[PDB]
């Protein structure tokens, strides 16, 4: 489409169901976690802003996985919309859910998209059954939701949090909330609520044993053995090409020179972080003698300045 450069990520994809993510450059792109022009975002459902800031009520419109304008599926006698759901498959829930099907207003699609709202606590998320038979939970937990810091029920973006194939293969996405680590909280940074932003942190896949049900139906964090972890690091592990980065971060993430805030959702979303590297980890402790094995390191070099940060170089290192 509008992307004119693709930088692949070092994703191990020989064992079937793996994330398909890459860095894309667009000359018209704005700033973000990869500086000006570059982007690598996961799938999401979002509230529309083109026709005004959402009010977080009934009058809001939503956008589908490809940005298409959505509309509630017309409710009929044979297929009422919304429905009340007490369970999904073999998993029964502590609370029932009002489930509303949404579909593209004018664009073509072949999926089933649903908005789930808890009848007892109001916790809301999205469920997508896409044209390839993969089932996605988006924004199942608050950690995978871009929400108003002063009103957690006001979510602007539900980020994809878990995907499952018909064969029981899973992908689990983890996100980190923005904070004030290494930020001088005086002057221009005083009184700013900076916890809204969500950065992609870990993509875990290759579950040891197949499971048909989405893990996030049952728990807030899946307790399973993953074989593969794609880590997006924002400086916590160190950017020295001579020193290999450890799996668990010992330091806090770096603060960028060009922080900025976004406001079209009706609350502040401030960005202090830049993704410095993308790491590929394998988890074969029995056959390798260690819990975490780094196999590939995509190191990104930036031109950092207070006006704009621009990616200038990239390369994939190995430490054998």
């Amino acid at each position: 489409g509008l992307a004119s450069i693709t930088l692949p990520l070092p994703i191990s994809a020989e064992r079937g169901f793996a994330p398909a993510l890459a860095l894309h450059y667009s000359s018209g792109g704005g700033n973000g976690p990869f500086g000006v022009g570059w982007s690598c975002a996961t799938m999401s459902i979002a509230r529309r802003t083109s026709h005004g800031v959402p009010q977080y009520n009934d009058s809001d419109e939503f956008l589908g996985p490809d940005g298409e304008v959505l509309v509630q599926t017309l409710s009929t006698g044979d297929a009422p919309n919304p429905v009340t759901c007490f369970a999904y498959g073999d998993v029964s829930f502590p609370q029932s859910y009002t489930v509303t099907r949404y579909q593209p207003r004018t664009e073509s699609s072949f999926y089933r998209l649903e908005y789930w709202v808890g009848n007892s606590n109001g916790d809301d998320f999205w469920l997508l059954h896409d044209s390839n038979g993969i089932l996605h939970l988006l924004g199942k937990t608050a950690a995978a939701r871009l929400s108003d810091p002063q009103a957690a029920s006001h979510t602007a973006q539900w980020l994809v949090e878990e995907s499952v194939t018909p064969a029981g293969e899973h992908i689990y996405y983890s996100y980190l909330a923005e904070n004030g680590d290494n930020v001088d909280l005086n002057g221009n940074e005083a009184g700013r609520d900076r916890s809204a932003m969500r950065y992609l942190s870990k993509v875990q896949y290759g579950n040891a044993t197949p499971a048909a049900d989405l893990y996030l139906w049952t728990s807030a964090t899946p307790a399973v053995q993953w074989l593969f972890t794609l880590v997006f690091d924002y400086g916590e592990r160190g950017v020295d090409p001579q020193v290999p980065p450890a799996f668990t971060a010992q330091n806090s993430w770096l603060a960028r020179q060009d922080p900025f805030s976004l406001y079209n959702y009706g609350f502040e979303i401030r960005l202090h972080r830049l993704c410095r590297q993308v790491l590929m980890f394998h988890h074969f402790p029995d056959e390798l003698g260690e819990a975490d094995t780094l196999v590939s390191r995509l190191l990104l070099e930036y031109d950092e300045n207070p006006i704009l940060t621009q990616l200038c170089a990239a390369r994939t290192l190995a430490y054998e």
